[PDB]
């Protein structure tokens, strides 16, 4: 279930993060705009930089905090005001967030790990109407 889905993620956080970041990355290729030094490189070319892997590893953890606080694929107010005023998430509205979850629950279920996808969706719902809720537009 969704317990043991953040026990899966944290147990390869790094592996994980960079592959679910890339699925986003290349189901949405407009998002890559956003992320300069991500530009005209391909999945290994980033996947061979330090600091892609320790992005995606930040951003994995942070999202893996949200999960395991939230109740019942709720997350808390106070994260999704944590996710609205990260100084480098100024410019964004909440269909990003919408594209983010849509290419990792996608990510999910063509895995061949036995991931709680509808949970994760559940969960990406939730959260972008909490981000609305703290102000994202
Ligand atoms: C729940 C999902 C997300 C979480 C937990 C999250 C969290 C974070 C964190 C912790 C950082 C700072 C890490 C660092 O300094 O490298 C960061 C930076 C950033 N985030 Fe997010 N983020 C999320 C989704 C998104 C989305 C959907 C976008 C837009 C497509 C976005 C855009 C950015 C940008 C542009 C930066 C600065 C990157 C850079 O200049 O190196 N984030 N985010
Ligand atoms: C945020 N990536």
């Amino acid at each position: 279930g969704f317990k043991q889905d953040i026990a899966t993620i944290r147990g390869d956080l790094r592996t994980y993060a960079q592959d679910i970041f890339l699925a986003f990355l290349n189901k949405y290729p407009d998002e890559r705009r956003y992320f300069k030094n991500y530009v005209g490189k391909s999945d290994q070319e980033l996947k061979s930089m330090a600091k892609f892997g320790d992005h995606t590893e930040k951003v994995f953890n942070l999202m893996m905090e949200v999960a395991d606080r939230a109740t019942d694929c709720v997350p808390l107010a106070s994260d999704a005001n944590t996710l609205v005023q990260e100084k480098q998430h100024s410019s964004l509205t909440t269909g990003n967030f919408e594209k983010l979850f849509v290419a990792l629950v996608e990510y999910m279920r063509a895995s061949g790990q036995s991931f709680d996808s509808q949970s994760w969706d559940r969960f990406g719902k939730n959260l972008v109407s909490a981000l609305s809720s703290a102000g994202m537009k």
